[PDB]
């Protein structure tokens, strides 16, 4: 996942609710205490590589119980049909 260039820190992953060609999108910016800050946000797009396909991969979470269970992965937006044998772990740490 991306970092804000002052903490080097992975903090908070927010959504765009504004209107805009950014709408939607997914971000991530700092929740650092009072007194400790930055005002970079990061694009949590940039943290989705291409798949097989080309097209830039997304974001699911696993439900499933067991030692993984909460643990978010990149997987191809395309239906379950049409999907590529690409799939990869996101940090959970």
């Amino acid at each position: 996942s991306p970092l804000c260039k002052m903490h080097h820190r992975r903090c908070v992953l927010r959504v765009v609710r504004k209107d805009g060609e950014n709408k939607g999108r997914q971000f991530y910016a700092c929740s650092l205490p009072r007194g400790a800050q930055c005002g970079f946000f990061e694009w949590a797009d940039l943290s989705f590589p291409f798949c097989k396909h080309g097209k830039r991969s997304i974001m699911k979470t696993v439900l499933k119980i067991g030692p993984n269970n909460g643990k978010n992965f990149f997987v191809c937006p395309l239906e379950k049909e049409k999907q590529c044998n690409f799939f990869q772990w996101a940090e959970n740490g």
